[PDB]
Parts: structure tokens; C-alpha cells; sequence
């Protein structure tokens, strides 16, 4: 079983991803292409490189090219310091290959939106938010119900039940209006296994806490995965 | 001197703007192409159409196609209600023709970022922030010093001194790193007058308050403060004949 | 009735066309943007600028940005001089606004192909070639039958019967395979009147004879329009 | 030293190539992504995958996605049958990775043009034509003189002198005027070795004869003559393990 990805496989992965990104006019800088851009969600997912990114096999692995992760703390009244972590601006291009997924998870603080650039994106999510603590939460425009999953979706082996709670589905195509994923909502997405191209999606959200513009923000991790295996990994991609 | 834009001029202006957007892969739907997407900053700026958007003359006129303006209030602890207006998510595509400007102004709440898609953007701004609302504010990444103004910038007739406070300059090209314009900073920008194409830039920012409200204290909130008196009002509607 | 287009209308027309072309990555050089790029097929078509390119009214007017018109006569055996005019390479981007058309016509010598870049293109043509002289003509892959015209197509006023012979129809969208229009076939096309964007199509064909790499090629005009009004015009755009 | 490319390497190579093409708006259909679209010019060039298409090493390997190859014989006077093979219409997208080459060769019949879509193209060619077939040929626009070779070009090991006859050089960028390579002229090109992206260029040319024929005399017609012996054969198939 694969426990890491070779330097060649990794470099070819991100190079082709950065090139596709540039072809689509996303502003890729050299610093955006690094050994952290290629994400493998769990040690058992490294097996995705056994057959490769074009095997069309179900695995939770992806590339994220982040052009912006602005705290937007400057000018903010000190009184709002306690909730600043729910704000900020983040812009990133995500590239997922055929059959691959961004594993089930939710953000206590981050609210995101999706803009499909190339290919089509199948989103799986829970329309009802998850109750974190309990404390009064604000409401305005709740998540739409969506539709039931279409048949045929193959989930990664050993991670399928972590998708159980994400009963809602939506298929986004390039040109569609922005789709918002409010914080506290479990969600995951994939590139259709029969896709001729990798899914390229622009995510515009609030700050992405993933280890200090603020003392409280130190060591903050705003990504909680349903599967415990997904947590450990993606903390540093193992490249041999 | 004219005080309005003909229906034909407005439609061609916005239709080409929306076509260019779609060509650049921006998500445009019909509701986005409306009567307030084409902004003329002041009644004296309607003169821009006397000769047209390709005359290369300096005027404060532009088109804004907004694909997103999410309050991002859902899920926020009730405790944060007071400053939620400083957050939110906004995504828009701005199109500025050769020599045209987005006039000097600042936002009390909105922090924005720039991504040039087509053409080049000349940004004029003030590195020092003003103080509006609260006088006890946070600080992390102060605005960069930028560069002195380049030579040969033509400013709008009658509006020249409104640019005096924008002493820093930076020219942004497609592919450059995102440029952040922190809230409470005076800024403006233009498409070089000698550009062969309109400037097309994506603005990713916090919620855009521009008159059911996400929150009661959000009703009628004005977040755009223009340096020039004549521009703060004008933006509030486009005279179409 | 309009008898010309103003300099402002013309300059705005081609400027916005060149910009859209550049946005789509077509290689536009300054010399490609000239007072001949904007075509009006007949003096009576200048009325298209009465209400403008976004009136969605039926008129035969368009912009052609030609990046290549190579005779390809160099290296060609002298023995082939007599038929060289049927060869050559031409690459041009055509921009047609909503409801507008490229009038009915055929080329004795030029064979063309279409690649839709933006919008959708509705092609109207005669599946049977026109017999020019008579002389033995070669055959290989004749034009497909196509489909009958969909309902609702509005033709330019006073030119509608010139479309009578173009009984076949096909709708090309961006991403579709190349569509070939063999020489000697009458054809015309338009941008759907309800289109949100101008139709942008890349035409790759054999040499476009439109007034000398060869003595015979001097003064050669390979565009014959069904409507006599279309002929006279487009020989020089009247710009006031 | 290897003599083939694994199935995985071939599929990733072509899938990324086709994805980049689609991103660049080129019309790609499934039949175009096949076992002969990935070309390795000679058995010794399979070594390119020992380290991969991103090693930046000099090898003669490339991908060609052909969207059109029209004989354009329909409608042609029977009198022109003899030289119809010099006409036709071909449209293909070529993808060359950093440092890789499309080896030295010439075409008796094919005249081609270049349009760089992504990256930059370094073209090496001979301004003087060879004489093949007929010795009485036409002339109108002789090949431009171009420039001397730039410094630092790394050529494929064992293939260096095959480039001796290509004394002219021209570097083409996206947006440049179309570049025509007349038939019967030796030429080759590469993607700069320091390029961050693969070279993507559209070739618009006359019919591509590369083994029902449009005409009987077209059957088995070979129109690619490679300078290096080892490359003329290799192109005729891709060893996939
Ligand atoms: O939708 C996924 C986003 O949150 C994405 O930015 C994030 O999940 C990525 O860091 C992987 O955990
Ligand atoms: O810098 C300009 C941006 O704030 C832009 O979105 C703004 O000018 C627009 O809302 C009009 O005032
Ligand atoms: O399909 C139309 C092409 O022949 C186009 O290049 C030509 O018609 C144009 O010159 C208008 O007559
Ligand atoms: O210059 C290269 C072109 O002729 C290209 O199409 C050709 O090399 C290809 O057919 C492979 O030989
Ligand atoms: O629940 C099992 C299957 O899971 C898949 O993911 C779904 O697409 C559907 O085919 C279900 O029947
Ligand atoms: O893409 C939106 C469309 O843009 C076009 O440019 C407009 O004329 C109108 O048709 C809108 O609906
Ligand atoms: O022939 C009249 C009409 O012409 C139109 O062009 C066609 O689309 C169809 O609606 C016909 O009925
Ligand atoms: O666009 C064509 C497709 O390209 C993809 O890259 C290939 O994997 C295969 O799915 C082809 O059918
Ligand atoms: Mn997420
Ligand atoms: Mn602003
Ligand atoms: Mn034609
Ligand atoms: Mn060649």
C-alpha cells in the first residue's frame, strides 16, 4: 500500500495543475505552487497514486491553488475581534481529477461559494446545519434542499459511510451562478468519474484557518472531517 | 453638455460589457445586466458619451457586474451581530474603458481585493487609513507604500483635486498577485488611456452595502464615501433617455 | 435611410470586436483592425446602424478579423498554377451580433470550415453544390443533408427570398467539431436573435479572393452573392 | 534505457494534453485522444519518460490533437487532380513540454502556419527550400531571414547535428502574427526549457498526408521527411506497455 507520493508524481501533478490554472487565466504565482498545494486526505488515500489521477478511481485527493487568504482584520473595530475569525477573504482554485473527491467536512467559521470554471462539480451536502456549541446563531437564507443523489456515484473505499449525512445534491456547471455553502454545513464534492477534464472550481470564501493576524487565530484549525482518517493527513503531504 | 445616456448607448455599453465578461468566463445571468450596472459618477460625467467610451477622454464612468453579495450571516454566533456588516462575501467584475476612472472614495466596512483579468489597472490610493465609526481598531497588514504617480495621467475635468489624497500608485497586470485594498483607505483606479482593450478586473471583497435586510442594523446602510461631492449622489442612479 | 456609418459607430464596433477577440485569445494585430474589417453588405444594410448592433434586428453586417490569408503558392509546381486559386490558407475570426447575418453566397474556389468560439451559429445552406461551368468536378465527401430550418428565423427585409435556396440547417455551438462548407455551395449564417453574446466564429479555409501572388489571381473576386444588392456594397465600408 | 511508455504514462500525458486543449477552447472530441496522438520520434526518445515530461530534458516527443484534415477535393475541377495533394485544410493543436522538441523535417506538399496559444515557441528553420518532386516551382513570398540562434539551447542527445541545417531562428509568442512555414523548408521547434507551462500552438495548414483515399494517387502518400534517420520511422507508431 502506498504511503507517500514520489517527487516526480507530485511535481507532474502540480505542474499540470498550475498550467491548466494559467490556461484558464487564474493568477498563479510561483509561491502558490508548493509542496502543500497537493492534498492527500489520510495516509490510506496515498493509494490514489497507485494507478494515478486518471484512473478515475474514487479517492479523496486534490490540488488547491490559493491566490488569496486575507484576514481583513485591519480597520476592524476591536469590539469585533471575537468574531473576526468568521470573516476575512479567501480565493482559491481547486482542481479535482475524474472520480476524485474533496472529503466530507464542515467549517465552524468558514462560509464558501463555488464558481465552476471547467468540467462539472457534483456537490453532496447536509441542508441542515450542524449545531456546534448551541449559542444563539443567526439566520437569513438557509441552504436550499437540493435534490437526491443521482445513481452511480462511487465513494472512496472505507470512507463511504462518512458521506451518509450529506443527503442533498447539486450539479454545478461552468457559467452557473455562484453556489453558497454556509458555515456549519457538512459538504463534499467530486469530479464526475466520466469527465473528460479535471474539475476546476474557484472558491471564494471567508478566511481559511489551516495551520497570527490575531492572537486568538493562533493554531486555529477550522476544518473538521467526518472521517477520522482525513484529519491526520493533509497536515503535510508525504513526498518521497 | 448632456445629462443622460440614450437607451441605445446604455444597452450597447452593457451588452458589450456582459459579452466580454462571458468571454472571460465570468458567471453572468440576465438579472445582472440591469439599469444600475452602468455607473456614471455625477451628472457632469454623462458627458463621457458625447464622444463615447472609446474617445479615451478622462471621465468617471464604469460597469459593474455583480455575481455575488452574500451577507454570510447564516451560522454566525448572535454575539457577532454588531460587526457582521464588516464581513460577508462579494464578487463582481468591473469594466472600465480606456482613460476612464472609478473615482476617489473609501469604505468604512468593505475590504476589497483586485485580480486583473484583461488590460492593466492603475490604482491610486492613500496608504494611511481614515477613522470612521470606531476609533479603536485592529491592525495586522498595513497598506504597502506603492510608488509615486507615473507621468502623463489625465484626470477628469473639474475633479482633479479630489485625487490629491491618493498619493500612492501601483499598476496591476493580469497574473499579478491579488492586491488588497483595506477598508477605510482612499482609493481609485483607471484603465490606461492608451489601452487597446477595456480594463476588466475581478473584485473579491466583503459585503457591499449599496442602497429584507440580513440584519435590522443593515437597512439603508451606506458604505461608499466619495471624496468629490458631485460623485456620491450621482452613483445612486443612471439617467437613461 | 442610413447611407453610411459614423466614425464613432464604426470605431466602437471594431474596438469592442477586437477586444472580444483578444479576450478569446485570437491573435489580433493592429493592422487587422481597419476600415475594411467592418462589413455592410449593400447600401440598404447601413440601416442596421439606425438602431444599432444590439437592436437584434435582421441585417447583413459583420466584422471579420483576418489573421491569415496565405496563397501557399511558394514551392507549388508550376503545373498546378491553374488550380492554385482553389488552395491557400486563410484564418479569420468573424463576429456577428444578435439577429445579424452573413448573407447568402457561394465560392467557386473557396472551401471553408467553422469553429464556434462563443455563442451559437445557425447555418443555412444548400446541400447540393451549384454547377458553375460544368467541367468535370471531383467528389469525395458531399455535404450532409442537415435539418429543416427551425421556426422563428427573421431574415433581413428585402433579402428574404435570397435565402430560398438554402434549405438545410445546422446549429453549431462552441466545442462542437469542425463543420466544413465545400466550395460551390450556397450558404449563410446568423447569430440567434435571442443570443446574450455576439457569435464569434473562427473560419479556417482556402485563400480568400477579395480585392498578386500569381498573375491569374489579379482582380479575382471569389464571392458571389445571391442578392444583387450585397455585391455592390462590402467593396468599401462607407464611414462618415 | 526504455523502449516503451507505460499505459499510465501515455494516458496521463494525453489526458492532461486534451484537458489543456479544452481549457484553451480547442474543439476536442474523444476520437481525437487516441494511441497515435502522443508521438515519440525514434526508439531512443522513449527515454524522455525515464524522468518525465517535466524533467526539462531535451527529447523529441510531443502530442498532436487534430481537429481537421479536409482534402478539400470536393468541387475541384478534375483538371486539378494532379496537385490537389498540395492543398486541403488541416487544423491541429500541438502540445510540447518544457525543453522538448518537434524534430527537424520538411514536407514536400504541406505548407503550415503557427499560432502560439500558450507558452512560447522557438522555431529553428532553413530559409532556403529543397527541391522535391518537381523542379519547376512557383514563388511569391520567400521565407524570412529570421535571427541567429539564441544562446543556451539544449538539443537532444545523439541528434545535435540533425539541427545543423536549421540556421534561422524566431521566437513566437501568443498574440504574434501568424507565422508561415512554406512547404519544402526544413524546420523544427521547441518549448523553452525554462517554461512554466507546456507550449500549446495551433497549426493551420494544407492537408496532412500521414499513413478510402480522397484520390487514388493519395494512397500511402508520405509527406514527412525527417533529417534524422532514427526519427522518420519512430513516428509511425507509439510503443505502449
Ligand atoms: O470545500 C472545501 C474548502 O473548504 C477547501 O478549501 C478545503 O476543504 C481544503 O483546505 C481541503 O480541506
Ligand atoms: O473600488 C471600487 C469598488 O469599491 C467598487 O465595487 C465600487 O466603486 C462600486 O461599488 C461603485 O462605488
Ligand atoms: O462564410 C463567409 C466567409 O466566406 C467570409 O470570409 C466571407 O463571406 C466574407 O468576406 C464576407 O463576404
Ligand atoms: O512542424 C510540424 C508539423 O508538421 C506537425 O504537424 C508534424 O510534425 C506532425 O505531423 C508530426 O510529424
Ligand atoms: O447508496 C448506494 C448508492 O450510492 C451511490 O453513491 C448513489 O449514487 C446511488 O447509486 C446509491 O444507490
Ligand atoms: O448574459 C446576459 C445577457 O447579456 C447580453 O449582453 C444582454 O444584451 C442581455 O441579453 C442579457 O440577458
Ligand atoms: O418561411 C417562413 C418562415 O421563415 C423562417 O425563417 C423560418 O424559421 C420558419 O419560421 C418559416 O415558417
Ligand atoms: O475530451 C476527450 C477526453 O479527454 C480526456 O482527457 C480523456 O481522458 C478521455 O476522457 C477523452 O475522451
Ligand atoms: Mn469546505
Ligand atoms: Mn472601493
Ligand atoms: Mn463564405
Ligand atoms: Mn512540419
Amino acid at each position: 500500500t502506498r504511503t507517500a507520493i514520489s517527487r516526480r508524481e507530485y511535481d507532474e501533478w502540480l505542474s499540470e495543475a498550475a498550467s491548466l490554472a494559467r490556461a484558464l487565466r487564474y493568477p498563479v504565482t510561483p509561491e502558490m505552487v508548493n509542496d502543500s498545494a497537493g492534498i492527500v486526505f489520510g495516509d490510506d488515500q496515498y493509494e490514489a497514486f497507485a494507478h494515478g489521477l486518471w484512473s478515475r478511481e474514487p479517492y479523496e485527493v486534490m490540488v488547491i491553488l490559493e491566490s488569496l487568504n486575507e484576514p481583513a482584520v485591519d480597520g476592524l473595530p476591536a469590539a469585533g475581534a471575537a468574531h473576526a475569525e468568521y470573516s476575512g477573504l479567501c480565493d482559491k482554485l481547486m482542481i479535482v481529477h475524474p472520480g476524485k473527491f474533496c472529503p466530507p467536512h464542515f467549517h465552524q467559521r468558514k462560509t464558501e461559494s463555488y464558481e465552476v470554471v471547467l468540467g462539472e462539480m457534483e456537490v453532496f451536502y447536509a441542508p441542515e446545519p450542524v449545531t456546534v456549541g448551541d449559542d444563539d446563531v443567526l439566520s437569513f437564507s438557509p441552504m436550499p434542499e437540493g435534490s437526491p443523489w443521482p445513481e452511480g456515484v462511487a465513494l472512496p473505499a472505507g470512507r463511504e459511510d462518512s458521506y451518509a449525512g450529506l443527503t442533498s445534491y447539486v450539479r454545478l456547471r461552468a457559467g452557473d451562478p455562484k453556489f453558497v455553502m454556509h458555515r456549519k454545513h457538512l459538504h463534499a464534492f467530486r469530479c464526475p468519474a466520466d469527465s473528460p477534464v479535471p474539475l476546476v472550481v474557484r472558491e471564494v470564501s471567508t478566511y481559511s484557518h489551516e495551520p497570527a493576524p490575531l492572537p486568538q487565530w493562533r493554531g486555529l484549525h477550522d476544518n473538521t472531517f467526518v472521517a477520522e482518517a482525513a484529519n491526520s493527513g493533509r497536515l503535510a503531504t508525504a513526498i518521497a
